RNA sequence: GGAAAAAUAAGUAAACCCUACCAUUUGGAACAACAAGAAGUCGUAACAAGGUAUCUGUAGGUGAACCUGCAGAUGGAUCAUUA
């Protein structure tokens, strides 16, 4: 019964020292399209919604604002502070 | 007959109040705003034709620098080619 929402925040190296923040685990409820926008202006970086495996929708922005995002999804509510994961090396 | 107090009207007009307006100073705050700086963060606009150019005006859009349409100017990557 994995109904709960488990959000994964990834941090990838896409070039020398340039990083990527990845957010996967956002319920389809609210379309990312509108979170793509806000996050772009929020952190000031380019976003992209990547969709691997037909159903799973992922937000892939450049940087490393995981600290921000978790603080964002929680403060907002779209994701309870507990269920949010920070896979950070 | 002179003549003190008192009282009188018009007058000069102190102060005071109300109604407008001027001048000179001085005041004010969270959030906001502005100023300056950097190997903060994201990208790369501009110089190099700096990915096939900048730039002016106006218009519209955009995380950001900016892109794009129409019209110009070279301060351009031409001072030049009917045989
Ligand atoms: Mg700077
Ligand atoms: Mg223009
Ligand atoms: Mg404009």
């Amino acid at each position: 019964d994995d109904f709960q929402t488990h959000i994964h925040i990834r941090v990838e190296q896409r070039r020398g020292r340039k990083c990527f923040t990845t957010v996967e685990g956002i319920p389809p409820e609210f379309d990312y399209e509108k979170i793509m926008k806000y996050w772009k202006k929020w952190l000031s970086c380019n976003a992209t919604i990547v969709e691997e495996d037909e159903g799973k929708k992922v937000i892939k922005l450049n940087g490393d604002h995981r600290n921000q995002i978790q603080q964002f999804l929680s403060e907002e509510g779209i994701a309870a502070v507990d269920n949010i994961t920070i896979h950070g090396i």
